[PDB]
Parts: C-alpha cells; structure tokens; sequence
C-alpha cells in the first residue's frame, strides 16, 4: 500500500503545492483546510482523478481553545480512517497578521497566531506519535525568525515556538524512529493583499535572483526531508530563502 | 524620585533575589505571586521595613485564559497605583514540568506552560508599553533552549516563544526608548521535585565550578541590563550558565 | 556534456562517498587528496571503469602557507583542464586533532587546522568563482560547532570560520547564480582505532538509532544541495546528525 | 595589589575606551598597539599621571606569521614584567577591510584578517592561560556576524572563528577558573575614512536611537564581564548593537 500524509492548510498556496508534490511522489493525502472548502475539494477531486481513493479533505479550525486537542486528534484520525496509516505530517497552516504592542480582540489574536503556528503543531505531533516505515514530521518555519517583521510579535513568537517543538519532538520521538524537521521559507508566494510595488520591494531584497521562491521550491525541500535520502536527518531546519536572512539592514 | 519595577513570580527563589537586588539599588517593587502569598507578603514587609512603602504585593494566575489580558493590565496598573510609574518589567514567573508527547489535561498544560512562559510576558509587555529616563524589560529565558530536557516540549516551546518576544519587542519598542533583553540561566536553584542522583549529575556538568548559579548571580545580570551601563543593549540575551550550554552530550 | 565537480579529501571516508555519489548522478570528478595516493588512484580507476574519462586525481597539501593560493588555483585548474568546466566544489578535506590551550609546533597546528578547515575553502571558493547551469559549493561543517570537543579550539575555530565563509560567499556569489551551502555531520564514520568503549559512548548518545551516520547518508545531503531540487537554497547548513546536537550534557 | 589587564589595539577608539574604563576601575593596563605609537604613549602618559606606574605600552604586529606565537607570548609577558600579574585579556585589535571573492596580496589579506581577528586571540589566550582571583578574557566580536558585510568574507570568517574561540576556550579554561566571553558591537565609532552621508545611512538603521554606539557604551559591557557581577558568566557574547542585528533587509 502507498504511504499517506496529512498536510495542514493544504487547500492553497504552499500547502497545496506540498500536497501535490507528495501525491506525485506516491503518497495518499489528507488535505486539511479551514475556510477554503471549494479549493480543498477541488484539489482532492483532481488528485483522485489521477489516482482513485488517494485524497480526502478534513476541515478544522486550528485556533487555540480547549477543544483544539480533539480537533488535532481528528485530523490524524481522518488519515487512518481513509488510508489505514499515517506516515507524514506536514504542519503548514498558519495565521499571519500584525499584532502591535502599542477587528480582533487580543485573546483572539493570541489564540489564532499561537494556536495555528505552534500549539496545533504540537497537538498534531502528539496525536501522530500516539497513533504510532519512514515516519516524519515537517514543520513550516520562517527563515526570518530572528529578524522579525515590525509589529508581528505573536506571529514571531509562534514561529519560534515551532523551532522549539521541532527540536524537542525530534529529540523525544527519535527512539520511535519518527524524524522531525523544518523547512524555513524567506519570501515565497507573496500575500494576496499586497500590491506590485510592495512585492517588488521584497523581491529586490533576495540575493539569489531577486525573486521570491515558487511554492514548488519550498515543496522540494519537504520532499527531500520525508524521503529515504534524509533518514539520518532529524531536528534540522532547512532555510529555502535565496540568501534573504543573510542580508543586513 | 525612585524608579519602580514589576517582578513576576517574585515571592521566592530567583524572582525574589531579583526583587531584593532591584530594591537595594533603590527601586520600588511590585512583588507578583500566584500561590506563595505568605512568602510574598513577608517579602514586601521586609522590604518596607527597610524603606517605607517601597513594596506592594500583587496576586495573579498567569495561565492562559480569556481573563489573562485583564490580569496582566492589572499587574502593571498596580505598579502605577502604588508608585505612580513603571520603569522596569521582569518576566520571571514560569511553570515548569514534563509534558510528554506519548493529573492535568493537555489543554491545562498548554495554558500553564505557554501562558506563564510566553503569553503573559507578551500581555505584560503590551500593558507596560501602553502605560508609558531608562525603561526596560528583562525576560527570564533558558540557556539550554536548543538542547532541551527530554519530554519538556511545551516548556521549551514557551521559552522559545519568549526569545521571539524579546527580539520582536526590542525592535518594536526601541522607538519609545524601551529596551527589551533576556537573562538565560543554565542551572541555578535546583527544583524541589528533582532527585538527588539527578541533582548531582547537573552540578558535575557545569564547567565553571561544577556548581549551579546562585539566585543572586542570575539577579546580577538583571541589574546590569536595567542599569545605565546597558543603555545601548536591546534584543540581547545574556547566558548565566557557567558554560553548561557549551557541553556536548 | 556532463557537469564536473571537485571534491577535496576525496580518497577516503566521507569525501569518497561524496565523489562516488556525485559520479553516480552523472558528474565527472576531480579526486583531491593529500597523503592517500593509493586510495585516490584506486577510486579514480574504479570510476573510470564505470564511465570512461570521468575521474582524475589532484594532489595538494591544504595547510596554510604562502603557496596555498596557488595550490588552490591548481586544484580548480585541474578540473577545467580535464573536463573543460567546474560546476560544483565540495570543501571536505579537514585536519582534525586536539590543540590544547595549556609533536607539532603551534605554528603548524594553526596552519593545518585553520588552513584545511577555513582558508583553503576560501581560496578554493575564490578560484572557483573567478573562473565562471547549476553552480554550487558545499562546505562540510560540523553540527557540534557550538558544543565543541574539549581541547579542539583550532579545529572549532576553523569550522566556525567555515560557517562564516558559507554565509559570506552565499551573499557575495548569489548575483552570479553560485549557491553556497553546508552539510554538518554529527558523528559519522568513527575515526580509525577509536576504542569500543568510546565509539559505543558516542553511538549511545545519538537519539536517532543510537548509531553514527554512514558516509553515504552525509553524501545524500550533499547531492540534494547540488541538485535542481535546491535551486533557491543558498547560505543554508543542513545538519545530518541523528539529533546529536540537540542532546544536553 | 591592583589587578592588571592587557588590551590589544588600545591606542585609539574602542580599545582606548576599554583601557581607560579598566584603569578608572582600578586596573593597571598594558596598552598594546601596532602603528599608533604616539596615541599609545599619549594614553599611557595620561593614565600614569592619574596613577603612577599603572600603564605601559607594548608594540606588536598581530598579523599571522610563524612568529605570531612569540609576539603574543611577549604581550602577555609584558604585563607580568610590568605589573607582576595578568588578570584580564581583552582581544580588541582588528584588521577590517573588504576582500572580494571576485593592492595587498591575498596571502597578506588572509594573514592580516585571520591573524588579527582569530589566531592572535587564540595565541594570546594560550599564553594568558599558560603564564598563570578573577581571571577573564573578553573578545570583541561582531553582532552582525550572521548578516555579513558584502565582500568582507575574510573579516567575517575571522569574527566567526573568534566566536568559536570564545566557546572553546570558555569550555577548556573553566576548570582553571578563567572565564571567556565576548562583546559584540553593531555600529559604534564610525571609521575615520567615512563621510557623513554614509555615516547617516548606518545611523538610520539602528532602532534604538538611530545612532551608533559610543566607545564608552561598548566599554561598559566589557567592564561588566570582567567584574564580580559576572562571576558565573562564561561563554557568553553580549550584543551591544541598539537592535541593529534584529532589522531585516
Ligand atoms: N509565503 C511565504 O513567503 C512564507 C514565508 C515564511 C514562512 N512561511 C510559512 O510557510 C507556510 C505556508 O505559507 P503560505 O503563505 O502558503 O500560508 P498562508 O497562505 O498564509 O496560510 C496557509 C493556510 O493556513 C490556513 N489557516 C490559517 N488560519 C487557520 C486557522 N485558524 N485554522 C486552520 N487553518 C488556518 C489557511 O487555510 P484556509 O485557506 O483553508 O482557511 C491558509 O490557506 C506557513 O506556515 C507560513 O508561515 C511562508
Ligand atoms: N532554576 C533554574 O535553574 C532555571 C533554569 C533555566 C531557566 N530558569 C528561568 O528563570 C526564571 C526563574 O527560575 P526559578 O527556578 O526561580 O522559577 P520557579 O521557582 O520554578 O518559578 C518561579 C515562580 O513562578 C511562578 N508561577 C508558576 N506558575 C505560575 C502561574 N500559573 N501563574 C503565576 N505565577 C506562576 C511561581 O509563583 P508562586 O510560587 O507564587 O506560585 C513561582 O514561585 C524562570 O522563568 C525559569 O524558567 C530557571
Ligand atoms: N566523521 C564525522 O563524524 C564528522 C563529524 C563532523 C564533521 N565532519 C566533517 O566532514 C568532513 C569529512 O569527514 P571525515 O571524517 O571523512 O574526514 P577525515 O577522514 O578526517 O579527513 C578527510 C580528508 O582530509 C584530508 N586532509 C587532512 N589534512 C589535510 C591537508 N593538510 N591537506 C589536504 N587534505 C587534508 C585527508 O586526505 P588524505 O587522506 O588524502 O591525506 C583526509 O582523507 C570533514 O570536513 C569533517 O571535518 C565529519
Ligand atoms: N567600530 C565598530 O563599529 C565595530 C563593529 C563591530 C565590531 N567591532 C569590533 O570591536 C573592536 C574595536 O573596534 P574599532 O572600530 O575600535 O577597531 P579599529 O579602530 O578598526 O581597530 C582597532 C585597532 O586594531 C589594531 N590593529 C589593526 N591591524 C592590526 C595588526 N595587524 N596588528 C595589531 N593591531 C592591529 C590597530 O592598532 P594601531 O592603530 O595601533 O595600528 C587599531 O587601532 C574590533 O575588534 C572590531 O572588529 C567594532
Ligand atoms: N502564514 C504566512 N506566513 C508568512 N510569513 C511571511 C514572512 C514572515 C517574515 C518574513 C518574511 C515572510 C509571509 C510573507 C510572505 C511574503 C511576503 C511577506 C510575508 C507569510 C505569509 O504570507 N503567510
Ligand atoms: N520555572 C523553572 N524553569 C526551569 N528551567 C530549568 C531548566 C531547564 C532546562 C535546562 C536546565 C534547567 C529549571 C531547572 C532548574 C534546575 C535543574 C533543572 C532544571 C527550571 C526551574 O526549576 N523552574
Ligand atoms: N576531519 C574530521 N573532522 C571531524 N569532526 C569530528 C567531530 C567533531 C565534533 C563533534 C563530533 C565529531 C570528527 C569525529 C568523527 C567521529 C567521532 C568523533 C569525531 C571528525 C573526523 O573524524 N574527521
Ligand atoms: N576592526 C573593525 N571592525 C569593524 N567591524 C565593523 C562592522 C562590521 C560589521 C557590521 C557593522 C560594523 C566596523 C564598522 C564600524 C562602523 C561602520 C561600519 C563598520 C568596524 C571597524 O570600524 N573596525
């Protein structure tokens, strides 16, 4: 039987690209989404058109709350129900918006930014491990985590927590043969709420080609880490940033 | 007149030593505490006996919840109520216990470990900044954050988030002349819950002196960072670890 | 036309595995060596018997001296002379022995350790760049660089410098399309006549499998980095260490 | 009896400020210099006036060569000959100039940049240890080491090696009671060769006050690390950068 993967926030953009590349590599996939239902089902349709019974969807909010653990357990369970196994978890889904220190309440900002970027990854990691082969987890980190965006403190705190999870879970799950790694983009697919002049501002900062990464380039590094060529790699975070993090102010 | 400082979890151990040193340097202090009411009240009394009405107690659970923002605003408020100003915030309070990936619920563990180590610090930081010469914040970090204790994922995640806050907040509050730094103990005062064979193992690991740091040694770095000798220092985390973090497995 | 690579210290152990693996992917290779002449020529023979005119040797001492720049230029020249091009440079040669702070002179220890691990890589990088598709350089780093072996200060200095080269050259050569990355082993092929006690100690410290990396596992990360699957990756160092670097003392 | 310190490159700028602050703190000082002979004797004169026989000069080139170890030995010996003891070594002297990868020879560039920033510090550290209370060494590092200046690869390699030396020497000298730490400026005293256009560009990048650090501000951090308030601190590098290293491109 083919191995199976859960990719969170996989309806669009980088997660979709990762689910496609995993599917093309031979994986069956759980396409987790929150609001992008049409895009999710549309993607599952297409992957199933290529290989029947190889893709399902799973809806969940990954905001922190007292039921997040049950939601994360259900995501992993949905993979076992569909495919009878769960070999790969990709923690991709991410809330991203400014939260200045000086519409949403602060309680909600905390719950969304810390829940999606860190706590859900942790609970998903727990459920993945408890439900248990080249088993691995890839976390989508941030190459700029030590040179953060102005006024993105909660988002940055989440991404730093995710580095911590990557390290602590690599350490703890190693005896079980589960590898835990990260992929850290710089600028890749640019936010939709961003004008051309802003996009060119960011592009111009990247030493290697003065362009953003394609979603597929981020996916390539994911594919490497889950592959048999990375069987001794755990606790490593691969930057896929074109040198951006190397550039001083 | 004299500056004022909030120290969280200041009733005992390291937070106490920090509150005392700040007080001996001339600060008025808010002694925050959670359960240790006798030790807290007793400490404010000892300090007030030295200098009249230079200390107040303030109780608050710093576990994450929908009331945590109000709680943190009230801690900062209590410093302004008592002293008319708030020059220094020290984020010291911390829950610390194992949370294995494989009698508290996971959601309580998340709330306590991430709340105390990261979320409360962010909220205090926000409140501190909104209420605003040498203003500064000192976050109690962890020298071993990249070599974490087995099965302490949530704690480590919290301490990573706290690095992120330290960096993000230094960047964002610099324009208001608020510095934000960290002090990172290795092993200092050893926990009550730890075994003797484990206690001595830790001491022998320390290159410098094969002993743990005193609470006072930790405090000395806090005093340096809040002083006028640290006026251009922001976004820095000083390890006070006797070389422990340099030691391989 | 097949791409060509220079691998330094390619006669044995990890460098040999890298040469073999690049040759298997379709590269012609220059096998650089210092003293292991028989192994180097035996490797070249084997690779040429596999595909004709795809392997040569180049001998050079990579000790720091006033002739080092010419030696490094000669190494890069030898690829162009045999193959007409040079697409990949792998900086793998390394002196490794203790240099306590308290038979070789210190002058020689500095020359050997800093020369092989840092300055030769830098000179080689300069010669490679100046002579210029998918061009890259991979530097063999050290996952334990921040938790060094006791009394190995010059070696550790060399490997830190090599990080700095990796970053600095990534930044400077990105406009030319030359990527510069690192692979950082923990414990791999265990040095000859290490005791069974010692080896076993090291193995038992590795979280993932309690075993050292095979030279091939180190080579797999090199191959990935040179590949078209790493096209946006520059200035990244990938640890291949089984989680060794995550393990506290 | 007054303790004694060696400060390399102390005739001018930051090393001067450090020697001055050490002397004001009670130390006798060896003012090492290379070309700035008049500045150096002018400083020893100014200090000796305040306190008789408490300052001497010592001329030495700290370029790498086969006699560099003798030169570093003699610097240390100059402290013993003048003061009977040597308690503090500050590695401040530094060559700084671009060395592009694509009229000094490269040999000379390597010797000057690696010698002054790394090898001389190693050899000075060796001699300090071997020639032997509150003994310590402070290395002047660089807060921007992971975000290098374009075309400054050799300078950057040397500063990375100096991080490595700080860590390795901290580990190895801990048992002997010698602490080893760093201070990492961002932008401080602006080079004399620079024009007020370019100076302002640098100043504008600094979040904490849009200004370079003062030499005294750097010196303040050195004084803290040599003091009894840093007695458990070893292997720590304190950034004094005004948040500059936290600012993305
Ligand atoms: N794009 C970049 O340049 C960049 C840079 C650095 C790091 N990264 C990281 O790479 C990963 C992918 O980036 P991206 O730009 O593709 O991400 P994105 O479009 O910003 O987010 C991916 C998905 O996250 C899901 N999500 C958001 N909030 C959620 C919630 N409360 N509960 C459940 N799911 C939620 C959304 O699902 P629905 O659409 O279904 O609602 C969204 O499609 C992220 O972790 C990101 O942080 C990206
Ligand atoms: N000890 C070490 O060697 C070491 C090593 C690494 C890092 N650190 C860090 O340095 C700081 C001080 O260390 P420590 O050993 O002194 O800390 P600790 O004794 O373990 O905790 C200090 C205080 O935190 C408060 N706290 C715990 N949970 C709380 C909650 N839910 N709400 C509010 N307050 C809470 C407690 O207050 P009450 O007693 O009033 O309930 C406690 O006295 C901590 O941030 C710690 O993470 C210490
Ligand atoms: N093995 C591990 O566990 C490990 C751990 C961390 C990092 N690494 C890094 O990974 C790389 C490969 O490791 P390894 O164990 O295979 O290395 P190695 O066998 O110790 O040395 C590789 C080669 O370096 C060459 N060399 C040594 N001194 C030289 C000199 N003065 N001039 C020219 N070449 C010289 C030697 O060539 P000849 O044999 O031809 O004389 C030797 O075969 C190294 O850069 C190492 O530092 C390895
Ligand atoms: N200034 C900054 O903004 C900044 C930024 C980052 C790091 N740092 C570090 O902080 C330290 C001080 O900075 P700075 O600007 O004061 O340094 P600097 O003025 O550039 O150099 C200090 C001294 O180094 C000595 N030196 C240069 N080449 C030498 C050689 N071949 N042999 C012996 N000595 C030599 C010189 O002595 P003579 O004049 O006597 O010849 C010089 O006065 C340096 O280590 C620097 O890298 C400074
Ligand atoms: N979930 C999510 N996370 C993101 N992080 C970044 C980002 C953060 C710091 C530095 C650069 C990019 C981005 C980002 C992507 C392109 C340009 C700017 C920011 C991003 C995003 O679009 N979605
Ligand atoms: N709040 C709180 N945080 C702590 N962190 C540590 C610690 C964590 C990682 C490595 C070493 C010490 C400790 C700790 C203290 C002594 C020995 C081991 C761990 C500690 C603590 O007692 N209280
Ligand atoms: N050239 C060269 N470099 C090496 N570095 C290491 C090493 C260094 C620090 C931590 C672990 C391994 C090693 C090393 C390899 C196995 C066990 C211990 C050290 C090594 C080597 O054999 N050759
Ligand atoms: N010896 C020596 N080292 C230096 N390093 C820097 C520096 C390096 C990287 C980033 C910022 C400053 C500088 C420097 C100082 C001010 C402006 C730009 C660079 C500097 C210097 O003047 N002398």
């Amino acid at each position: 039987e083919a191995p199976a993967a859960v990719v969170t926030g996989a309806a669009k953009r980088i997660g979709r690209a990762i689910a496609v590349k995993l599917h093309q590599t031979g994986y069956r996939v759980v396409i987790h989404y929150h609001n992008s239902a049409e895009a999710a089902v549309s993607l599952a349709d297409e992957l199933n058109k290529e290989r029947s019974n190889t893709a399902v969807v799973c809806q969940a909010d990954l905001t922190n709350s007292n039921v997040l653990p049950a939601s994360c357990e259900e995501i992993i369970n949905s993979c076992f129900r569909a495919f009878g196994r769960c070999d790969v978890l990709v923690n991709n889904a991410s809330a991203f918006y400014p939260t200045p220190l000086v519409g949403k309440t602060v309680e909600t900002q905390v719950a969304e930014l810390i829940g999606t970027n860190a706590i859900a990854p942790f609970l998903l990691t727990m459920s993945f491990a408890q439900r248990q082969s080249n088993l691995s987890i890839v976390n989508l980190c941030d190459a700029m985590v030590d040179q953060p965006c102005m006024a993105f403190s909660l988002y940055n705190m989440g991404k730093h927590a995710l580095v911590g999870l990557t390290q602590s879970a690599a350490l703890e799950l190693a005896p079980y043969g589960i590898r835990v790694n990260g992929v850290a983009p710089g600028v890749s697919l640019l936010p939709v709420a961003m004008g051309e002049e802003e996009k060119d501002k960011w592009r111009r900062k990247v030493p290697l080609g003065r362009r953003e990464a394609s979603a597929e380039q981020i996916a390539d590094a994911v594919i490497f880490l889950v592959s048999g060529s990375a069987q001794y790699i755990t606790g490593s975070i691969i930057k896929v940033d074109g040198g951006l993090s190397l550039v001083h102010a």
